[PDB]
């Protein structure tokens, strides 16, 4: 079908471009020609600009997502982003409040739809372009398949265009026209009994309960003994270490110093970053963020508390040793499982460190940009 997406500046499902192509579908755009009127909504619905710095507006978004956002392929789990997490993810440097858009049902004054974007500098095939990073598209379950999502997309495109920005980046679990890369996800069990009780991990005659507990047990000693929580004094060094690491990839964000402080300085129950400092220099770093999933229907446990691999760089140890420490630090902060995508160098440690393959993949997309696609080991960016 793709009745909507084939009207947009994106590749068709069979399009394929070679390395000589790296440019927009539509160039020479003028801000003056962008529509000045908001898109029409059905009778009884209105646009609403959300202020995520206000606790009440932030809680309205939280409630919408907790009840209606992404579920796994089998409808066992639903993401449960915390309200503090949403604050962090949506207030990066130079964010625009008018790019946090909602749709209200006027008769009850309830939020039933949402989409957001934040500005970012993206390097694709060595070209750096100012882009919007789009996320948290959600329509209330009672209003699905009514073609409301295309309206949310067109309205946010209009508002991004009004700022003279014409490219975007986004990720989704569903296959749309057309991914630039596609990355399976993997899991590493930490709380073995909990994962068994909820029916996610499986046992058999070879892998009994006691053997599984033994298999996934980790030693409580760090390979990099001076790993410690990142502080404001570490921003400059993390900026240099991560910047140098990311330049090898075909797709990655170009961070400013201010952006490094926002995305990595630790926040309890949201973002964790550890560093190894030697001779005044940051030589190694580990980071992971907190994203629990609701266990739908379970009356014993509210959530599975997962840590998600963010950005990890090592110069004094092997990558296997570094990610072994990452798992231990997640365990020390009481996380139940450590999740990761097959981007950057992550695939090289999955077998040895006893990760298990998931049942789906995350696709990476660009809007109004045509280029060759690439394997996910060349992806160097993680969206939230
Ligand atoms: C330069 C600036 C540009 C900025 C804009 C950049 C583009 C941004 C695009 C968005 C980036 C978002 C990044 C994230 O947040 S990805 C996570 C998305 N959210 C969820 O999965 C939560 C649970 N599900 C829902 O809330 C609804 O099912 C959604 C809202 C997903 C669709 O609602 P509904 O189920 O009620 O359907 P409809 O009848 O209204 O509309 C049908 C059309 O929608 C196309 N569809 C389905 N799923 C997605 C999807 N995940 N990305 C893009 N398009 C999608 C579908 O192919 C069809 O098009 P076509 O096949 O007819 O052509
Ligand atoms: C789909 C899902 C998963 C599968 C894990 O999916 C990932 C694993 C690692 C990284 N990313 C993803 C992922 C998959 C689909 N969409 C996204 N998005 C949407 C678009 N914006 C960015 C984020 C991310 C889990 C889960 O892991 N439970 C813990 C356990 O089973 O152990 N719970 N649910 C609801
Ligand atoms: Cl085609
Ligand atoms: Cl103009
Ligand atoms: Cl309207
Ligand atoms: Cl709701
Ligand atoms: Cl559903
Ligand atoms: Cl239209
Ligand atoms: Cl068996
Ligand atoms: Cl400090
Ligand atoms: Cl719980
Ligand atoms: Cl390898
Ligand atoms: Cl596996
Ligand atoms: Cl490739
Ligand atoms: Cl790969």
């Amino acid at each position: 079908d793709y009745k909507f997406w084939y009207t947009q500046p994106v590749p068709k499902i069979n399009d394929e471009f070679n390395e000589s192509v790296n440019e927009p579908f539509i160039s020479d755009n003028k801000v003056e020609d962008v529509r000045k009127d908001e898109y029409k909504l059905p009778p009884g619905y209105s646009w609403y600009v959300c202020d995520v710095k206000d606790e009440k507006d932030r809680s309205e978004i939280y409630t919408l997502l907790t009840d209606n956002y992404v579920e796994d392929d089998d409808n066992i789990f639903r993401f449960n982003y915390s309200a503090e997490f949403l604050l962090w993810a949506l207030t990066s440097p130079n964010y625009l409040k008018t790019w946090h858009i909602g749709v209200k049902y006027d008769a009850s004054n309830k939020l039933i739809g949402f989409i957001s974007a934040i500005p970012t500098d993206i390097c694709i095939h060595k070209r750096t372009i100012k882009m919007a990073e789009v996320n948290f598209l959600c329509v209330h379950k009672t209003l699905r398949s009514k073609r409301l999502a295309p309206v949310l997309i067109k309205e946010i495109t209009r508002r991004i265009n009004l700022e003279n920005i014409w490219q975007a980046i986004y990720t989704a679990g569903v296959y749309l026209p057309k991914p630039v890369s596609d990355a399976r996800y993997y899991h590493r069990s930490i709380n073995v009994k909990k994962l068994i009780e909820i029916g996610f991990s499986s046992l058999n005659s070879r892998l009994t309960m006691s053997r599984a507990i033994k298999l996934y047990r980790v030693e409580d000693t760090l390979n990099i003994k001076n790993m410690r929580l990142m502080k404001k004094k570490d921003v400059e060094g993390v900026h240099k270490l991560l910047g140098s690491y990311l330049e090898q990839f075909n797709l990655y964000a170009v961070f400013t110093k201010e952006e490094i402080a926002h995305w990595f300085l630790p926040i309890e129950n949201v973002i964790y970053t550890y560093v190894n400092e030697e001779n005044g220099k940051i030589k190694d770093m580990i980071s992971f963020y907190s994203l629990p999933s609701q266990i739908l229907g379970n009356d014993k446990y509210s959530t599975l508390n997962a840590a998600y691999s963010f950005y990890n760089v090592t110069t004094t140890a092997t990558f296997k040793q570094l990610m072994q420490d990452a798992i231990l630090l997640a365990k020390r902060n009481n996380f139940d499982v450590f999740n990761a995508l097959e981007v950057m160098q992550n695939k090289s440690v999955f077998e040895d460190l006893k990760f298990g393959e998931g049942d789906g993949s995350l696709k990476y997309y660009l809007y109004n940009w045509k280029c060759a696609s690439f394997a996910p080991a060349h992806v160097g960016i993680v969206l939230l």
